């Protein structure tokens, strides 16, 4: 759930950033 979710997002991030 949630701890799988904020992770998930967590690296979007760095997919976006880089």
């Amino acid at each position: 759930i949630f701890g799988a979710i904020l992770p998930l997002a967590l690296g979007a991030l760095k997919n976006l950033i880089k």
